[PDB]
């Protein structure tokens, strides 16, 4: 039921490298927030293709990690911040915009719950991507599962793709230790049973409680900047 294959994370490590090209394009931070308890917080950052963050932050309160994203999505040089609004996180507007103050950084509640972006259009690569995809959650980490096989079919099987549409991640700038905790999150996602045959992930608290799996808040902030808001 995992979507994520661990030989697919292998390749597209430094893949840009790799196959000899850069990072062009926004810079799109995430964060995934948590109450004030176990599980540590989560934060990705991407500039075009490339990922070049991936922290996690620890022994917060909800709004002390807000400040703690913020700041390193300031940090990045972000033209873009999301952050997961469907659960502790859902009030976390104001002070997100506030640290954004005078910065051209804009920010985006995310909501995982929700029917997919741009539902109605057809699904790509009479079927609308509302049709395939039960909700946002499953939308994006499904850009993220496509954006990595089509990086491993090109890196290992020397199949062309366009970088636009692979992610990189850049060992150097993230640190081995920090990839390697988010490529151990990753490849825990998984479908669900679905009953009008749509794709659709468990949730942070199913994979908890059915599957004694900690919370996998690098992986969903990974997610969540998959989403380039227009």
């Amino acid at each position: 039921m995992a979507i994520i294959k661990r030989e697919w994370l292998e390749a597209a490590t430094d893949a840009h490298k790799k196959l000899g090209w850069k990072a062009k394009g926004a810079v799109v931070s995430a964060h995934d927030p948590s109450d004030t308890g176990p599980d540590a917080k989560g934060y990705a950052s991407r500039h075009g293709s490339v990922v070049k963050r991936i922290a996690e932050g620890l022994l917060m309160d909800i709004n002390e990690g807000a400040d703690w994203a913020t700041s390193l999505a300031i940090e990045d040089g972000a033209d873009h911040y999301l952050w997961d609004g469907d659960g502790v996180g859902a009030g976390l507007r104001r002070q997100t915009t506030e640290a954004f103050s005078g910065k051209k950084i804009t920010a985006t509640m995310f909501k995982g719950s929700e029917s997919p972006f741009d539902e109605d259009a057809p699904y790509q690569a009479v079927r609308t991507i509302g049709d395939v995809f039960r909700n946002k959650r499953a939308q994006f980490y499904y850009a993220l599962a496509d954006r990595l096989y089509l990086t491993y079919r090109a890196v290992v099987h020397g199949e062309y793709a366009d970088p636009d549409d692979m992610l990189s991640f850049d060992k150097e700038a993230i640190g081995e230790k920090m990839l390697e905790k988010l490529f151990a999150e990753l490849t825990q996602i998984q479908r669900k049973f679905n009953n009008n045959g749509k794709l659709e992930l468990m949730t942070k608290v199913e994979m908890k409680q059915k599957l004694g799996i900690p919370s996998p808040n690098l992986a969903d902030a990974l997610m969540m900047c998959m989403h380039c808001p227009a």
